[PDB]
């Protein structure tokens, strides 16, 4: 029938009907909930040996064409007659098919609009698609993958877009990004027991000059893209400087704080995720949005794990650091925060704080449920790292699930590649 | 076989073998994560008409003794084999069975220990059990319930303790509290439009005046106990105001907070769930633990289904407060709870901060993964409602599931309760 669903800030109730449309099994069992996990193999599609079995390929895409046929006011039938025909006719005469640039348009933004961990998919109809379906060599990827940073940047007016390479064929001559993220910085273990950079960026940094790269032993460092095109070795290839955008961090009342020289990217961009659309898979498939401060304040500065600067930025603020029950963590949090949106403020480059996030995103949920009756959400995901109950996010109950299309993670690439 | 778990902040991996003892289907499906639900009927354990089939008695019975057997360090075989023989003995010859004060006593702190909500758990073994088993009028639970305050607010320096009511026998003697909470503050919808007092309260508060309590109209009012004995109707108690103890806010620094008139109830005592073990049930049995200040000073103050304070505290404190992205709400919760936190601690009242709490919890994960293999954790009440990531149970992955003995939720008794 339906699951109910309430708003325990609101007292509002709402009606899922959407989550009968959902895949496969999920993340959890009949005994246990197990939602927690960051990356489950519910999350995830792995490699292919073979091309996709064409009983499994054709039902997924005749459901996509119909789907997306079924998406525009006053549908033309005679045009999606003749799509599903052409569909079936490619299959059994390539073993597979081909998108038209619309159908992609529309695969990569249902797809976003189908992501339970995106507080930003308010933003979902505004989408930029770079096809890039032609590319054959690693440096062709490099030249898609510059117009991409170029394009999203646009000097700090970030702008959503997404760049689209090569669909899986027979499954080892797969298009990769070994790259978390399209930019992102260095993190290399220092002679004196530390860590300077990004602690996360670790083993794959050591990947990088493995494969030859000039590590610059700094803070941060962005480093370079690692490219992977038809089935060949990953090629190295470094970002154009004048190509990341950067942040350097200032706070209006703390002078002081700027002489911590700190700094973050102002773009956000996913690497090494995968898109699925009817029968269809892409490996390598970035994207981007903009920023959401407490991605950088909190989990990027303060998380132990990543930069931790939390412990400093107390003493720097005078504050009983030894206290725990000063709620001193509390207070510097707040203040790494407001530095963030500053920052990001003066020097011009689009932001949000996670406030109006997540009122955003509540507006989007009502019209989710109110346009197709549901949006699967991860609360775990969706909810700020900072000021929980304070946000709307939090008092709402949310169900979530996989549809299709959808973004996947992959199993990291270097634990899978036959190296030649 | 095992469920891997880590933990994203220290990199540190564990191995769940806990979750197969769970009991039957919990909150989730096959296709879908439902953890995000507040009251799911797996964490509910409602009415019954007749009494408990033998067939599902017996076997649950010999569980529960088998386990508490084989928890002494140096069992007594012949008292086991003797106790089994005997609840046996008396299951047929009864109908049910009795459980030893000592068998209770086990009963009440391993149902805690499996609280997968609560992150006070580290004091599973201090806990005082009232055995009030014997009991038979409303005016004994009343003063029963007093002696549990009494003891439980030892004048500040709070006591844990639980008090356990006669069992369900056929299930229309059930012993029932009406109250969510022992100590809990009225909800009244005032003539201008407003409310005052805690706003969750209303529909309670509302149940009480039509059984006859005096509405003392104010923002602070101690709501009345509403006693159910054996199967007859609730019987109205006030609560002797000696035994109510308080706390009234005031800030370290910010002299103008106490002219805001505000406080709270030292005593954080659960009325309304019930407990299982071995095939019994028992639908009364309040327990009480200490506050974390972050119940009072975000959820209680700053919801805004609650007290809602946020907006005035802002004002009084000059920030732009109709500017969201000014940070304003991170910068007064802080406040709040520095001042809950100090209040409390100035008037010699127990209290715990959340980041000592969460990584008394992370020390109490543990002990329980290197004691049995697992402990059931509910990230989603867990974290606390404010600096997620600023706290370690942020980054520990967990699983969430229902052993036994445990500690229900139970459909509010208004809905099923037969008048006479
Ligand atoms: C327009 C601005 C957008 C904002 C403010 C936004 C914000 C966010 C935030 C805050 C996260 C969590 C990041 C983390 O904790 O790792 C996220 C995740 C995500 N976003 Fe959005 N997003 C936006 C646009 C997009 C776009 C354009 C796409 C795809 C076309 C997208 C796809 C996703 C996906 C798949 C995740 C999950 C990533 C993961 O699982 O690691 N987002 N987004
Ligand atoms: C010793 C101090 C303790 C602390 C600091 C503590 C703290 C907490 C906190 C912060 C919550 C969440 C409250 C909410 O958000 O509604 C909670 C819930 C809970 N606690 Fe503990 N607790 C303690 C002792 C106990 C005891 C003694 C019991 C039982 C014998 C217990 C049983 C539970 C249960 C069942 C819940 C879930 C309540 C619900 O689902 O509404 N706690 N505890
Ligand atoms: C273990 C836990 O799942 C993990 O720390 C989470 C929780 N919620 C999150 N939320 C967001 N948006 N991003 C994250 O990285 C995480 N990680
Ligand atoms: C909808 C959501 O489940 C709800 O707001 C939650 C989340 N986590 C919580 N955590 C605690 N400890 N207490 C709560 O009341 C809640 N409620
Ligand atoms: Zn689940």
């Amino acid at each position: 029938q339906y699951v109910r669903i309430k708003n325990w800030g609101s007292g509002e109730i709402l009606h899922d009907t959407l989550h009968h449309k959902a895949t496969s099994d999920f993340t959890c069992k009949s005994k246990s909930c197990l939602g927690s996990i960051m990356n489950p193999k519910s999350l995830t599609r792995g490699p292919r040996d073979k091309p996709t079995p064409l009983e499994e390929l054709l039902p997924h895409a005749i459901e996509f064409i119909n789907q997306y046929y079924g998406s525009f006011k006053e549908a033309k039938i005679e045009e999606h007659l003749a799509r599903l025909e052409a569909v079936t006719k490619e299959i059994e005469t390539t073993g597979t098919y081909q998108l038209t640039l619309d159908e992609l348009i529309f695969a990569t933004k249902m797809a976003w609009r189908n992501a339970p961990r995106c507080i930003g998919r308010i933003q979902w109809s505004n989408l930029q698609v770079f096809d890039a379906r032609n590319c054959s060599t690693a440096q062709e990827m490099f030249q898609h993958i510059c117009r991409h940073i170029l394009y999203a940047t646009n000097n700090g007016n970030i702008r959503s877009a997404i760049t689209v390479f090569p669909q899986r064929s027979d499954g080892k001559h797969d298009f990769r990004l070994w790259n978390s993220q399209l930019i992102r910085y260095a993190g290399y273990q220092m002679p004196d027991g530390t860590i300077r950079g990004d602690a996360a960026t670790l083993e794959f940094t050591q990947l990088c000059i493995d494969l030859g790269w000039k590590p610059r032993y700094g803070r941060f460092d962005v480093l370079p893209l690692v490219l992977q095109a038809d089935g060949q070795d990953p090629e190295v290839f470094e970002i154009p400087p004048d190509l990341v955008l950067e942040v350097t961090m200032e706070h209006p009342k703390y002078e002081w704080f700027q002489e911590l020289g700190l700094k973050w990217y102002a773009l956000p961009a996913v690497a090494n995720m995968l898109l699925e659309v009817g029968g269809l898979e892409f490996p390598a498939c970035p994207f981007n949005g903009w920023y959401m401060g407490t991605e950088i304040g909190v989990r990027d500065f303060c998380d132990t794990q990543r930069y931790n600067i939390l412990e400093e930025v107390g003493r720097r603020m005078g504050l009983e650091t030894h206290t725990l029950a000063s709620l001193w963590k509390d207070r510097a949090v707040t203040e790494i925060n407001v530095a963030v949106l500053h920052s990001f403020q003066k020097q011009n480059v689009t932001i949000m704080d996670h406030h109006t996030a997540s009122e955003s995103f509540m507006k989007h949920m009502q019209n989710e449920y109110r346009a197709r009756g549901g949006c699967p959400a991860d609360w775990i995901w969706l909810v700020p790292p900072v000021s929980g109950s304070i946000t709307p996010v939090f008092h709402q109950e949310m169900l979530n699930y996989v549809l299709s299309p959808f973004y996947y993670y992959q199993i990291e690439p270097w634990k899978t590649h036959i190296w030649q």
